[PDB]
């Protein structure tokens, strides 16, 4: 309680519609603005509550964030049409956040503490400096997602500036990381204005050519290897994710991380990513169960997969028809060579949904 | 959405009020059975309004447990006190889950996701096997709770039954784990029927005396061992921990683990930790804001810090009034000797909200 008291709504009305009359005001009144683009409910009970409890979880957040200097606002993509072309907002059940000059699309999970947990990242700098053995440790311990890492004279450097600027383009979804020291830069092997991308789960690093590098040249790098060979599902970039496949076919491996038996599958995965992770067309999410409770039951009786053990196998995003790998048990996991056997026969279309 | 669809509540009244006409019905219908133990809502329309978003909670939960044999229910402190009485529910607002012979109390947030995550473990067996060196080090990598790991025989042994019978009362917030591997045993320096109790962050652990360890011996040093010097706030057991203050306050430090500074505070933390780990007046509970987003701003104008920098300092439970170690900023973090001088001025009373 006293200390630890969870907010509870208080009623007031923080979340209104922004349309053509008001949206220039909405955007002076708030500092950070994040405005839902949804298209009108339909008058189903199912989707009349789904779309009131909606409104409902922003109102939460726009409470919890009002001191802050963060706006929620409706933008509906029928009667605000010119309001959502004039905006950027395109892609319906988005969530587009302005800070200063750039426009953040939020497609994870809509619950008030996720969603407040990304705002709270989203204000954030864009860039973490590195400095000392201790902060370079905490770098290294990054894994599950991209990182990118420069090392530049001070904050003062032009190629620090261009750093920070690019950093900008993709905050908060990749971590970017700045180091003036050159001690930290020598184990990393930096040389001065030099920038490594660190590709998720990987051990060894990109280095990005042609240094220095403009804005331009990092931008272009990075969306050039945006698409990690494997990928962990997080809540706040869920359906991003998900919807990130060119023909709607995801290899989807659950292990759950603390348990003993997904630790053990967990390891011989990551290997397999590293030894093929050159290969442009393997690309895995895993799941860990742990981080989605709520979906665990719907998956299993989706899948017809217990997981309380490790699987992976084949996803079809149109109707979650899915074909999974034969174990006899938690037991029975794949070798290196058999799970690379199991992934090749995927590529090749051997093994299929259909 | 298809294969990523999080449940909707359906509408279907699944969680009822079970009174002393009625309770044994209930246990008879449901495997497991949670039962919330409440007082009356007050009569204002918003106290009625926040009992009414919190068994909607519940019927969410109930919806998407039913297929694993999980019912919830509802104990009202007033109309139901005999049979509260009856079946030990004491506690306002927790939660009874009933397992087999035995009570488990839920004391955490108050979310479905986490509640859903708390019954499904509840629903895992009490003691997970390790077996090989990848299972080990799984088990090492433990850290952020007590566990504890016991070398027997094999299933059969009456020890190892004595082992999973105190496992069970504890579950599933104390992770116990047993190894039949002679291998594993030799690494862990087990002997046969000898049980390791890792206090949470500590390298080192302690064996519990007087080998074969009976159920009453292996619930009595856990019960006396229960408090670690360093223990982490977790949503499933939030309310547990702070209402298990020392004296009325708690040493509270804030410390984003993946955040560099964080990280480096953690690290001083833990070391501090472990070399005073004997001194039973000493416990800290670290808290990593990025587990708790919707408390961020209610912490930061509650105790006038900056969380987006690693804190340390005072709570009293009865008002929530603070007092904190100075620090210039997140780069002016305290050596070990400095934090150590922090904690004993603390536990001498020359440091204190009064
Ligand atoms: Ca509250
Ligand atoms: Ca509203
Ligand atoms: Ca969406
Ligand atoms: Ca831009
Ligand atoms: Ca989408
Ligand atoms: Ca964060
Ligand atoms: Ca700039
Ligand atoms: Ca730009
Ligand atoms: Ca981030
Ligand atoms: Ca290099
Ligand atoms: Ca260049
Ligand atoms: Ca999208
Ligand atoms: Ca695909
Ligand atoms: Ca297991
Ligand atoms: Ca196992
Ligand atoms: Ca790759
Ligand atoms: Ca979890
Ligand atoms: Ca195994
Ligand atoms: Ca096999
Ligand atoms: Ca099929
Ligand atoms: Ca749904
Ligand atoms: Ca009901
Ligand atoms: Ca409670
Ligand atoms: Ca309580
Ligand atoms: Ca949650
Ligand atoms: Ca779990
Ligand atoms: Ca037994
Ligand atoms: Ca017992
Ligand atoms: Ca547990
Ligand atoms: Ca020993
Ligand atoms: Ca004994
Ligand atoms: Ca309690
Ligand atoms: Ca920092
Ligand atoms: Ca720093
Ligand atoms: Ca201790
Ligand atoms: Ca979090
Ligand atoms: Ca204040
Ligand atoms: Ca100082
Ligand atoms: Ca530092
Ligand atoms: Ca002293
Ligand atoms: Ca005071």
């Amino acid at each position: 309680q006293e200390g630890l008291d969870f907010p509870e709504y208080d009623g007031v009305d923080r979340v209104i519609n922004v349309n053509a009359k008001n949206y220039k005001n909405v955007f002076k009144k708030y500092e950070v603005l994040a405005l839902l683009y949804h298209e009108p409910p339909e008058d189903d009970k199912a989707s009349q509550r789904q779309f009131e409890m909606e409104e409902l979880i922003l109102e939460l957040a726009a409470q919890v964030l009002e001191d802050k200097g963060v706006g929620f606002g409706l933008v509906d993509s029928e009667k605000d049409a010119a309001v959502a072309k004039k905006l950027g907002l395109t892609e319906v059940d988005s969530m587009y956040v302005f800070k200063g000059d750039e426009v953040i699309e939020y497609d994870g999970e809509f619950s008030a503490d996720t969603i407040v947990e990304f705002l709270l990242d989203v204000l954030e700098d864009p860039v973490e400096l590195i400095e000392g053995e201790r902060e370079l440790q905490a770098f290294e311990n990054i894994e599950d997602e991209i990182k990118l890492i420069g090392y530049f004279k001070s904050k003062d450097s032009e190629h620090y500036k261009a750093f920070e600027d690019a950093a900008e383009e993709f905050h908060p979804y990749i971590p970017f990381f700045a180091t003036f020291d050159s001690k930290v830069a020598k184990k990393l092997t930096l040389k001065l204005n030099e920038i490594d991308f660190y590709e998720a789960f990987m051990e060894e690093p990109v280095t990005i050519p042609g240094k220095p590098n403009s804005e331009e040249e990092i931008v272009n790098f990075v969306e050039e290897h945006r698409r990690s060979t494997l990928r962990k599902l997080k809540p706040e970039s869920m359906y991003e994710t998900w919807e990130d496949d060119m023909d709607g076919i995801h290899i989807v491996a659950f292990a759950e991380e603390a348990d003993p038996d997904g630790f053990e599958f967990l390891e011989t995965l990551k290997a397999v990513a590293q030894d093929n992770t050159e290969n442009p067309d393997l690309s895995i999410i895993w799941i860990d169960p742990d981080d989605f409770p709520l979906l665990v039951p719907y998956w299993e009786k989706t899948f017809d997969i217990d997981l309380s053990a490790p699987q992976i196998g084949v996803v079809n995003v149109t109707d979650a028809d899915s074909v999974w790998m034969e174990m006899d048990d938690e037991e029975d996991l794949p070798s290196a060579e058999e799970l690379e056997d199991w992934l090749e026969d995927v590529l090749e279309g051997e093994i299929n949904t259909e």
